[PDB]
């Protein structure tokens, strides 16, 4: 049901890596003001991997507190252990999240059946809307379209974030589902295209720095206005490239820093954007009218 | 310094998933009796991903206890957060592990410099010998030969497990290194060749079910006896293929069950070996003389 521009929000940090609670509050308010439709708290772009359990709770709690029910909040609760995924997703429910976003277990390479049992076990453990998330380049595993369609039969599995960037494959999944659960782009470069083909929105990195513009791209693409979708997307299309010149969220955090909205903190093994990428990033932001 | 056949040992579990302490103790004893030279506790084959921190501690402690100083014990202490890797590595030091084995951070895709910094930070925080581990198909990142050579300059970084199965690249690493740190194969199909080319050992899945045979292959490969290495490896070469019919450790745990050594317990998202691969695994075991 959640539709539109869903920012995968960064977790702003001080130089020493501590979470920057004031900057996070200001970002949430700005997204709401700028037309962002939903926020994913503590997902990939939010450095879920390097936050403690207590930090994951606090960030979700703070985002929900600041948003004050103006937009739905989706909590990142993915783990590569089924048991830990259940605990994080129960926590998210108890905090009042509207939905949970669960990447396929990474590193341990479950079979397709183990992927199916993993998400079925979580859906049966926790009464909360769950959104699957496939990003094979990170996880070493690819949740096939067939398995996703099977999981769409489980009642609180309500959608999937498709970060393949493979538009023909994503269109095939949307067609096979025939509305049984939602598809969201996880690939800013092609998201406008996948939404014109039926996706319910874009769980977006670029929306961190261009929330108004991405809100407008999602809205027109979801309305099936191909000319406007291309028109609006072209204004920010170079951002969808440059924000991946190193592994997300390294560039997008540096971008936000150039915008004066967060400090440079980012936790190892991630590192501040390498100096050789900074001028090209600065140039792209200036070209897009962002700074 | 650690050389020879180093088993990446499974963590035996009861049908309910609980660790099977009694089977574990028997397996460690059997390894020592059969000739295995060292054990990695709670590595990828040991299901590190689905053990709690407490269970990770307890499995390390039990293996060290049973080994009773007869062979060195390496603890798997890799994490994709540098902070967490430090805590796990510290815990292994305090338990009396001889070394720790640390996979590159998976899922979050650090840059090469961030890999460098992750490992340097750990090495600087914990006075224990550290073995790097590169397995790009699981992690989404590939530690380059050039970064491994840089890391070999750091005190306490004593080796790397190279699971690429790219033999010319591993030879290039061994050559470029010039004894600065150890290289272990992490690919049973090609381990015999890498040891003939100067690797110090094989951190082995196959050793789990053929510990005597693999101890011999490593002995003759390390001794540079090409023809004996070929002949002995040839007797178990089909095992190195069949144990990966589904993601490790799914097949090796089933093989151990067919051997009567452990029960069928395995934690989601992993699953017991699919019913269809069982009869063919049983035939491979028969052919190799294991059952
Ligand atoms: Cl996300
Ligand atoms: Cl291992």
């Amino acid at each position: 049901t959640i539709q539109g521009s869903i920012v995968a929000i960064v977790t702003p940090m001080l130089k020493d890596g501590g979470v920057d609670w004031k900057s996070l509050e200001k970002l949430v308010e700005w997204h709401i003001e700028q037309g962002t439709n939903s926020i994913v708290a503590v997902g990939t772009t939010g450095e879920a991997s390097t936050l403690s359990m207590e930090e994951h709770t606090q960030v979700i709690k703070e985002i929900i507190r600041v948003a004050n029910k103006r937009i739905p909040i989706i909590a990142g609760t993915g783990a590569n252990s089924t048991r830990e995924a259940i605990e994080l997703t129960k926590a998210a429910k108890d905090l009042g999240a509207d939905a949970a976003l669960l990447v396929t277990p990474y590193y341990n390479k479950p079979t397709q059946e183990g992927l199916y049992q993993h998400y079925k076990a979580i859906a049966e453990a926790v009464e909360l809307p769950l959104i699957l998330y496939n990003v094979p380049g990170r996880t070493g595993v690819d949740l096939s379209n067939d398995t996703a369609v099977r999981l769409a039969e489980i009642p609180n599995i309500v959608g999937i974030k498709d970060a393949t960037g493979d538009v023909p494959r994503g269109k095939a999944l949307i067609d096979a589902l025939n509305g049984k659960m939602a598809v969201y782009s996880g690939d800013d470069e092609t998201a406008w295209e996948l939404m014109l083909l039926g996706a319910d929105g874009n769980i977006s990195v670029t929306a961190n720095i261009a929330p108004k513009a991405m809100s407008e791209v999602c809205a027109v693409a979801i309305a099936k206005d191909e000319q406007q979708a291309k028109t609006l997307n072209n204004k920010i299309a170079n951002l969808h490239n440059i924000l991946f010149c190193e592994s997300n969220p390294i560039p997008v955090k540096w971008a936000l820093h150039e915008m004066g909205l967060i400090d440079t903190g980012i936790r190892l093994p991630l590192t501040p954007l390498a100096e050789q990428y900074r001028e090209p990033l600065r140039n792209a932001l200036k070209d897009a009218g962002i700074i």
